């Protein structure tokens, strides 16, 4: 599940609240 947030030159801000880097965008099991 998209986040909303794009990490195409920089990691997941997201990362906190599980989000990671998969094709461009940060994502949540899907």
């Amino acid at each position: 599940i998209p986040c909303g947030e794009s990490c195409v030159w920089l990691p997941c801000i997201s990362s906190a609240i599980g989000c990671s880097c998969k094709s461009k965008v940060c994502y949540r099991n899907g």
